[PDB]
């Protein structure tokens, strides 16, 4: 394909290294960005997601994670794990928290933020990640209540993503996005 | 009109982006910047002084609201809205205060803060807005005399003011702005 | 309207200089890029043939008169008139020549190279500025068969125009942009 | 693999933006520049000569078509043979004349320069598209003994062609990369 | 003076390195560009001029001795003259010509332009030093008719002048630019 | 004259814009930097200890009112005083402190920290500008022994004037300067 | 030797001007990064490692002694000491810290922490400067167990260490460089 | 050394990059900048003179040999050579032609062009290497009468070596300078 509309509004509506880094993670997973355009969207929702959590809160508090290659991402989870003596997670999460000593796995879902908590915490298994889930209408819910960040930086997040929804819908593209997850 | 003299000042006064951002707004508005000058200096200083208020306060304590086109302006007042919960406003606002939970209407006047007040509440009628008015002369005037930031971060913008003051009245230029509002 | 798949495509497809003056020219003009998105397409495809145009030849061979507002244009076409002698067009044209001494017309066209070319000769009666028109198809067509550039540099302007039909077409916008003229 | 000493001295042996078309072709072509590294090696040497090639002679002489993604390397082919009406290639080539009107297929090898301009040849069949082989020990084979750009622009490409020999054989990488062809 | 309209509109007309230049050279001189602000026009322009005269023709063909502080500008001198054994000028010229191996002062007046080229043939005696004068009316005088340049780059100076002439008097400041020479 | 170590000392140790800065200030002031070295010296001095100073503290609790031209430095002094209501000092001073309400002037000297600071409070006699001396030995000394800033910062601006000294005297240039003041 | 695989790693491995600086300080003491490449990394180590120490705290909490030339380094310790008071240190440390008013002397060690801190404590002598020391393992040391930094910071700099030292094991770089200490 | 005025001279005379070059030239030779200022301003100079000549001609017609590290240099020599067919020069040379197809060994002499090229072509022996030498004064001489580039670019590398000649002598480096070959 060429490009359809839904490739053109990510290429519109998302930074331009934030594009390239989701299209490097697709590729790097056999994924076809000009095909697999909602999942398109979806990495790159994701990712800016990653990008101004970890912009919160102070200045080197954050290591992120998503975003890097997967060898390069396990090689940072290992020397997190073997200086800090945290277990290493069976699956590769999203940053590392310095001061609560922890890693996250960031989730963003067009359904319940109940639903895909529940999908994500089934899959680790090990409590020791923590877990934050963003949805599209504006809730959120973090493990143990425990939102990590500030009320505004949170905001900040959910203002995005309603602003991006709002956005995909107005090229009626918002419905196939949402039945597609 | 090739040019004059009012257009020539803002020019050299006004940082270029703000000067873009003026033209943008005016013409979008059926407005000329080459006829309608004193306007024209207008929108460069209300655009300013949300600038620095914005810069006022935490990295990321605002939403600015101003200086976008009225439809992505009105998009990014759905999304705070639907995530925040807080009432639709009749007219578009300045800003959105992420701390304070409220947006926020900023002001420029050449009359008495007084007046210009009575005017934009009279406006908004939804007491849900705060309002914050500047004048040239250096007084101010927010809603339940809160006026959100710190003193010296008004101090400065009242110092901008004061100096655009100036330099307009060194050019025989300020009577005809004063005049004009 | 907040965005249609023309205008991500346009956003997408040119260079983002070459949207911006498209964006003011039709703004100049009372009209707006977000509905009138074909109408953008053409404006966007004309500045940058334009543009490819003037980088054809000589470093300062040709002054650019497109791409700037109506004064300023008028303003340079009323200088290069008074410096070289040449009749002041009735209607503002494209480029200047200063090797063959004339003003050019630049035209590009969805129909056949013969009848937008009738058209604009009917319309600018003085046969002193030159035309110049490029069709999507890869035709073209000059006054007295003087093509003023090389063989290559049209070439790429019959390229580039060909690719942004391909474009056009693989997301179903070519049909109704050649319609629309 | 985290890396290996070929990876490394491609990284610091190429250019940057070499290097990252040359993943980006890989990966699209379902390869792992982190495990082929010879081919790594191999792409990254292609589209450089590819670049100091079409950088040979004018400023717009040639339309460079390696280093794109297929599906726009094939959009912009289409156009230069709907436009020129030239014969569309079975395989997608290097570069477009415009000066010559054709399609040029460059190779690199390090095996005789006979060798690999037969292998080419008999790829191609439609004798159209020219073909310019270069070797790692300076040789040089173009179609009809027509060589294209001047003696200085191929001298150029050798005489880099043949650091990157000596700089391989320093780190013991040569004689693998040779071998692997 | 905090401002004048000429001043403004002197720094919206010309690039901000060459106001910068022009400033120095005043002060240099114990002008002040905010009072004398004719005389900073003027200067401006003949800054402008003399950077398009160079930027005419080869890349290396001029040496720019105007925009220097007299001590550079009297180094350069002495160095060309002691490389190529041409006689030392008694006044500071404007550049000069590697090409024809010669010192060439350049003027720029609202008079005619035989008046000016008078008062400079007069002024340096030393018939070596080649005169180039342009008018704002478009008429240009060069010693022995020898116009250095082509006619292209010429007529782009010329056109310069003559916009510039109409901002002026779009602005009411031409007649009195005018009258102060 | 064409250069003296001073001067090309001075162009090495400080940043390009506190040299520009400086020769516009002592031009401005009919000075001239290729004659007057030591002067030229310590105009560079006090205006990076100027700027050091600002950069002490919060991000906009400093007005700059040094490194401007006299007009636009007394603009923006009236523009302060009319929006803080401080009374209008006799002399030009260097900072404005919206923490502290109060004008700073900032003094650099080669003798005792104390003879300095009895010049300067007999000059401003208006007990109302803060003073804040700094010696090249490394003592201070400021107004009610109310220093304004972290004793860190200060100590940074200590340790660079004492590096200085060191860089001049390694030149043979210290004791010329010392008795200069 | 024209290049190992050490030094290519170096350069893929650290930033470009920490690389430079590293190359600087070899050279001034009569080192070839080309043949003595586990000095190379160790010197790109300890320069990153004071780098990232520098960074954290305050924004001029730190004088970075390190990485400069030894003439300037020794320039500044003269200037800290004779400003602040302190005993000039026999041997050239790597930070001086403001805050606590002390240097530091940062030491980055393959074996284990107690032995490369006797070490150092020994060579100084001069209890006045402070000892941290580093582990590629994950651990550290200072003296007095005070850590100088926040925990964030230490983890983020031996999370780094960690990484380098997984990066060349991979390359099977590790066991020699550990073995060259 | 701290610093002589020989090196601050050397600093403000000569580009930044041609600085840093020179300094890691003699340092890899064992030289230290800082002690031999006249070696130091000499190799600037010869540096700066090779740029000047690969600067005249087509764009890539020389291949500086000069300013690399001679490890890379002979690599890039042996290329030359081994896609070329010319024989190995036994010392370094400055550049390569790839128009006249031979290398080029330049000069820069206080003495007598004659003496220079004396010693230089006894040093080279293999007549094969082009030899150009240039004098502060303004004369040159190069192999065979063979001045290998225009009149005009050669004018300009003996106009900018007398500007340097001037600008030592002002500060009384001149003669230590001229003494010291
Ligand atoms: C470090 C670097 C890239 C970072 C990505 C991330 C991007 C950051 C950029 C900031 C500035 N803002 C904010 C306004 C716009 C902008 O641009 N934000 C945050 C908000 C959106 C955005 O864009 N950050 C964080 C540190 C600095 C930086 O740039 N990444 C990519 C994955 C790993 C990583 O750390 N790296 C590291 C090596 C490869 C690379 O690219
Ligand atoms: C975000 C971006 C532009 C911002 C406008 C605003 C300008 C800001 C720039 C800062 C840096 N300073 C300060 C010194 C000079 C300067 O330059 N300040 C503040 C003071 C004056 C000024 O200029 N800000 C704030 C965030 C970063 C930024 O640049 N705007 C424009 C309207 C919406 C918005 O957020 N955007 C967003 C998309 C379009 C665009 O342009
Ligand atoms: C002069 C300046 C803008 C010019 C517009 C035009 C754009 C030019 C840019 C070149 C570089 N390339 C080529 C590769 C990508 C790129 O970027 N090309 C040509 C091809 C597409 C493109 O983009 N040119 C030509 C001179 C330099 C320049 O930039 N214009 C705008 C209208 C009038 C004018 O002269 N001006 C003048 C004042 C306002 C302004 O913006
Ligand atoms: C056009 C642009 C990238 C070009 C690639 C190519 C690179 C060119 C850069 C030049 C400058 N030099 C020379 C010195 C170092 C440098 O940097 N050279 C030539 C030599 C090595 C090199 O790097 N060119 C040529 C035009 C301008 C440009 O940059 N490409 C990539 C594939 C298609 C294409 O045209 N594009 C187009 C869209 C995507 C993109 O990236
Ligand atoms: C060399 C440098 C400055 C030059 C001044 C001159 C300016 C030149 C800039 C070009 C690019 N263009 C063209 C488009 C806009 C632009 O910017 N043009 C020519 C047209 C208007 C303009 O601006 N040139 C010529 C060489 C490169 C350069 O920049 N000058 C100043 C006096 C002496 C000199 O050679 N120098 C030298 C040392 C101090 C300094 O500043
Ligand atoms: C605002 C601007 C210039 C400022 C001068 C001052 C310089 C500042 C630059 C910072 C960044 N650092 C720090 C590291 C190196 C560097 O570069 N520092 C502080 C330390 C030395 C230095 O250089 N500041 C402060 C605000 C931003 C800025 O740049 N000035 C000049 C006089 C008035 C003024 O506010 N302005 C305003 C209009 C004209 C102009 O130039
Ligand atoms: C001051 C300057 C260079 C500094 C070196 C140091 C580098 C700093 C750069 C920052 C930005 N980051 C962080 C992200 C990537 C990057 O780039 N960090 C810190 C982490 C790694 C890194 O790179 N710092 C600190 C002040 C600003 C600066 O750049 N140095 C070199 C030795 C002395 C010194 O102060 N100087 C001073 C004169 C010569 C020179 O080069
Ligand atoms: C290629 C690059 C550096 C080059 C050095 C040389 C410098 C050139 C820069 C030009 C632009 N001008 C002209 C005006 C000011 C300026 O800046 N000129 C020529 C005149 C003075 C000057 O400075 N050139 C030539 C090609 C592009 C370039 O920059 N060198 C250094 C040695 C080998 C080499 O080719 N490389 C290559 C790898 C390392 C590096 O640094
Ligand atoms: C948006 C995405 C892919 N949706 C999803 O299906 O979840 C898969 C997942 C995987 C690991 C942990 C948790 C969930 C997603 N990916 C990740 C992620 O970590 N690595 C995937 C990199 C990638 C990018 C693009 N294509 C393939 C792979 C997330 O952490 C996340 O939240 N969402
Ligand atoms: C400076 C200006 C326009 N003066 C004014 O007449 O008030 C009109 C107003 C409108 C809404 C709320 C409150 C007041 C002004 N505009 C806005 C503003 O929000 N949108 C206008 C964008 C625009 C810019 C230029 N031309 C037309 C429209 C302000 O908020 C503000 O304070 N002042
Ligand atoms: C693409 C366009 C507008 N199509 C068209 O309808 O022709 C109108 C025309 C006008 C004058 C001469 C010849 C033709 C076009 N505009 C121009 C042009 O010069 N100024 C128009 C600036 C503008 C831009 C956007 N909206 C309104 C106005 C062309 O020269 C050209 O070729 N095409
Ligand atoms: C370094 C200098 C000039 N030494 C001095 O003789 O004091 C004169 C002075 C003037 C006003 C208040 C206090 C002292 C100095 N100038 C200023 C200053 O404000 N404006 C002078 C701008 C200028 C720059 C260069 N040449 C002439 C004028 C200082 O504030 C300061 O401390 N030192
Ligand atoms: C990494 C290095 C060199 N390893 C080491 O053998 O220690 C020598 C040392 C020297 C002084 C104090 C403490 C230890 C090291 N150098 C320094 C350092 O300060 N100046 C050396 C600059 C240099 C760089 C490269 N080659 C030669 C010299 C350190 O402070 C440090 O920790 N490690
Ligand atoms: C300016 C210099 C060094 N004067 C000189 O004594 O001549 C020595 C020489 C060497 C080879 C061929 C011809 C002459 C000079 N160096 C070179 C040069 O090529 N490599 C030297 C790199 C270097 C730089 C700084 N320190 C030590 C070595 C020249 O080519 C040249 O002309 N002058
Ligand atoms: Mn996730
Ligand atoms: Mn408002
Ligand atoms: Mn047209
Ligand atoms: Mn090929
Ligand atoms: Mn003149
Ligand atoms: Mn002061
Ligand atoms: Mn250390
Ligand atoms: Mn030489």
């Amino acid at each position: 394909p060429r490009g359809s509309h839904m490739e053109d509004f990510v290429r519109q509506c998302f930074n331009p290294m934030i594009v390239e880094l989701a299209e490097k993670a697709m590729k790097e997973y056999g994924e076809d960005p000009k095909i697999e355009t909602n999942k398109f969207a979806a990495i790159c929702t994701h990712l800016e997601v990653c990008f101004m959590y970890s912009d919160g809160g102070s200045k080197h508090r954050f290591e992120i994670i998503e975003g890097r290659d997967r060898i390069m991402a396990w090689t940072v989870v290992n020397s997190i794990c073997n200086t800090t003596g945290v277990e290493k997670p069976k699956f590769l999460p999203d940053l590392y928290d310095y001061k609560e000593n922890r890693f996250i796995e960031i989730g963003v879902t067009r359904r319940e933020v109940h639903i895909y908590y529940l999908e994500k915490a089934n899959k680790i298994k090990s409590e020791k990640t923590h877990i934050h889930i963003f949805s599209f209408t504006g809730e959120e819910m973090a493990t143990k209540a425990d939102y990590t960040l500030d009320e505004e930086s949170r905001a900040r997040i959910k203002t995005r993503l309603f602003t991006i929804r709002q956005e995909m819908a107005s090229r009626s593209l918002w419905d196939s996005f949402r039945q597609s997850e």
